[PDB]
């Protein structure tokens, strides 16, 4: 398989339960887990990063992690989250052309990685204006376009970012800036922000690496003590929101010449014309780390920046 063309095993930092770091009851556990999974005919996605991503969001329960696993595989079926890419590049003229549209609205784009070697995520909400935004796209669609990138982050953004730190690579470093939003469309919209919680604890468990809020307006943590409800207590230890000091933080986790420049950094797109908003630039772009999976798609179409 593509397995076979990059680490599945973590850095030798990582805390017992992921790949290359099991206790002797965890490592039995794996086994069993696959061996139950096999047995109710599942093919894919049974990996070692696979099952030990659900086996430890629910702290090796085998019977509460079969049922995890089980639910996940039902809703990427009814949801087409298995044929999600391909659908999109079948329709990538279409879906281009509004998602050209929504990026400039709602800035989401990663640019490289963080010093583990994670992909350095980012979105930008303080130009978000509600009701311009819902004439152009609705909860339902930023929902897809984030399952997509789900299955891209897995696909092509993994293997290479695994290959070029010289292990596996399983989550993502996330940078929420939040200049510029009022408080009060930040409780506004909590019902989306629920929905993009309830998929990504369900469905993406273990994916969560390093996830920062900047920027956030005076109040916001009053706000946010409503999105911990239907939050993991483990997701919450991920979530850090940063004060006047942001920049530092970002710095002790990103390389500087990483991070862009107003972000704290020295990062400049090669061609100070370009847009952060149509970038997608990382390993996953240089030639040296794609593998037999391919290079991955440009979402912003022509107007994608890889550089
Ligand atoms: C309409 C625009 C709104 C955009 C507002 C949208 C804001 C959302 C921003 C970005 C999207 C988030 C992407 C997340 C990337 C990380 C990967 C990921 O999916 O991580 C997953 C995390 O799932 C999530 O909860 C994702 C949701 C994060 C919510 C962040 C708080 C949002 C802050 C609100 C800001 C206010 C918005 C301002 C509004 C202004 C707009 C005018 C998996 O977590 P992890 O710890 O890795 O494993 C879990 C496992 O899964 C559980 O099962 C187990 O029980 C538990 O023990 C653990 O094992």
């Amino acid at each position: 398989s593509i397995l076979d063309t990059y680490p599945q095993i973590c850095s030798p930092n990582a805390l017992p339960g992921t790949p290359g770091n099991l206790t002797k009851e965890q490592e039995e556990a794996l086994l069993q887990f696959r061996s139950i999974l096999l047995e109710k005919n599942y093919k894919e996605r049974l990996d070692d990063s696979t099952l030990l991503r659900f086996l430890r969001a629910r702290k090796f329960d085998i019977n509460a992690s079969v049922e995890m696993f089980v639910e996940t595989e039902r809703w990427r079926e009814e949801y087409g989250a298995n044929t999600i890419i391909e659908d999109y590049e079948n329709n990538k003229e279409a879906e281009d052309k509004e998602r050209i549209k929504l990026a400039k609205m709602y800035p989401q784009y990663y640019h490289h990685v963080d010093k583990d070697g994670r992909p350095l995520y980012f979105e930008e909400l303080g130009g978000i204006n509600l009701k311009k935004m819902y004439k152009i796209t609705t909860e339902k669609q930023m929902l897809r376009n984030l399952v997509k990138e789900y299955e891209l982050f897995a696909t092509y953004r993994v293997p290479a970012c695994s290959r070029r730190a010289g292990y596996l690579i399983e989550t993502s470093c996330t940078v929420l800036d939040l200049k510029g939003i009022s408080l009060s469309n930040a409780y506004h919209v909590l019902s989306y922000i629920k929905d993009v919680a309830d998929i990504s604890q369900n469905y993406y468990p273990e994916r969560m690496g390093k996830f920062y809020i900047i920027h956030s307006p005076f109040g916001f943590s009053t706000m946010f003590k409503m999105v911990k409800p239907f939050l993991d207590p483990v997701t919450v230890s991920k979530i850090f929101i940063l004060g006047s000091s942001y920049k530092k933080e970002l710095l002790k986790q990103i390389p500087i010449e990483n991070l862009p420049v107003k972000y704290g950094g020295t990062s400049v797109l090669h061609n100070p014309n370009d847009k952060f908003y149509y970038s997608d630039i990382g390993p996953w772009r240089d030639p040296r780390y794609i593998g037999p999976e391919g290079e991955i798609p440009n979402i912003f179409g022509k107007f994608t920046v890889t550089s």
